């Protein structure tokens, strides 16, 4: 495949998550807003362009897809920068650790706009995003649909911290297990863990994956010795009955409890009620890390862009005209 136009920053040779095309032709510098694996598709050791990120996205390009050093360039945050001729600020895109948007300031006065993944929030109506009118924007369209309303994460945390402390207060043999597949959402494990006085509990891999986060006082949170814990982390294809089950047997049989949590059910909160099969419970606990339908639509309208690129669910005609007829209606409620 080729890279689509919604990768390339017109006026400039960058283009953005755009690993898996090969050499991109034009191609001066290649940002990276985060690692999810759909944008990091393609990087490995054998990489021999500039990559442009945060720091602890170039940390997890160097410790776990081995990137060489030479070509990591990462930046620092809400900082003006020069690359290859051109003013670029990242800031946080209140996302997963180290994913920021990006800020362009193009030759002749445009202003860019990419969100990378984003979770919109009103604090960035208050941010640098203020002191300038920005005038495309390359937007996280994840969940640009009405139905997508989930809770704020605070809500969903202190749904979780309560779930688990009952629990593990009126059954000091219960486990909790979070479901990971990718960095993100940890406040959801290092919260639970907190409120229980323990370590979370975690393979080698996740372990290290952790270690490049910047998270202070990390080494104090978590841990490899997996018995020694009441919060266990494991990949999110072991979140079943089944998978339950049989991590029930680890630690000569010491939990007779598993409360379960995956994140699902985008589509009050006391009304999240688990999947239960005898002692094991799954709870379907709906921490986003990208914008709801209203967070969207209130940045966009405070934004006030002249032109909106999409960047998800660009795929089929249907998604690409349903979003076109939000960012219409949008623009004529807000009047810009
Ligand atoms: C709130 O839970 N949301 C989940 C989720 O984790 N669902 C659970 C899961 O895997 N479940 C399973 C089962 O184990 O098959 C089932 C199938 S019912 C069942 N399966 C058994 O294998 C068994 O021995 N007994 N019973 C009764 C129900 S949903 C629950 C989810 C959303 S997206 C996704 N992939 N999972
Ligand atoms: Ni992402």
């Amino acid at each position: 495949k080729t890279c689509p136009f919604y990768k390339k920053i017109p006026g400039t040779g960058f283009t953005v998550d755009a690993f898996q095309y090969g050499v991109v032709e034009g191609c001066t510098a290649y940002f990276l807003t985060h690692f999810h694996s759909d944008h990091y598709a393609g990087l490995s050791k054998h990489f021999t362009f500039p990559v442009y990120c945060s720091e602890i996205t170039g940390n997890l390009l160097k410790n776990k897809l081995h990137v060489q050093e030479q070509y990591i360039h990462p930046l620092p945050l809400d900082t003006e920068c020069i690359v290859n001729g051109v003013k670029v600020v990242l800031l946080d895109a209140n996302h997963c650790p180290g994913a920021v948007m990006i800020l362009f300031y193009l030759p002749n006065g445009t202003v860019i706009l990419h969100t990378g993944d984003f979770r919109a929030d009103p604090s960035m109506e208050r941010s640098l995003l203020a002191d300038q009118k920005v005038h495309m924007l390359y937007l996280d369209t994840t969940y640009c649909s009405p139905e997508y309303t989930f809770p704020s994460q605070q809500e969903v945390i202190r749904f979780a911290i309560n779930t688990a402390f009952e629990a593990v207060t009126l059954n000091p043999h219960a486990l909790v297990v979070c479901g990971t597949y990718s960095i993100g959402k940890e406040k959801v494990f290092l919260a639970i863990a907190d409120v229980l006085g323990s370590k979370v509990g975690m393979s080698q891999e996740k372990y290290k994956t952790l270690q490049c986060l910047n998270i202070p006082e990390i080494n104090s949170l978590i841990t490899t010795d997996m018995c020694s814990s009441l919060v266990h982390l494991l990949p999110m294809m072991q979140i079943n009955f089944k998978g339950l089950q049989s991590h029930l047997k680890k630690c000569g049989g010491k939990y007779n409890q598993i409360l379960a949590f995956r994140p699902t059910g985008w589509t009050r909160i006391a009304d999240v009620i688990p999947q239960t099969k005898g002692n094991i419970s799954i709870y379907g606990i709906p921490y986003s890390e990208h914008s709801s339908y209203l967070e969207m639509k209130r940045f966009v309208q405070w934004l006030k862009p002249q032109k909106i690129i999409p960047t998800v669910n660009v795929g089929t005609w249907k998604s690409r005209s349903t979003m076109e007829k939000y960012f219409r209606e949008w623009k004529l409620e807000a009047g810009y």
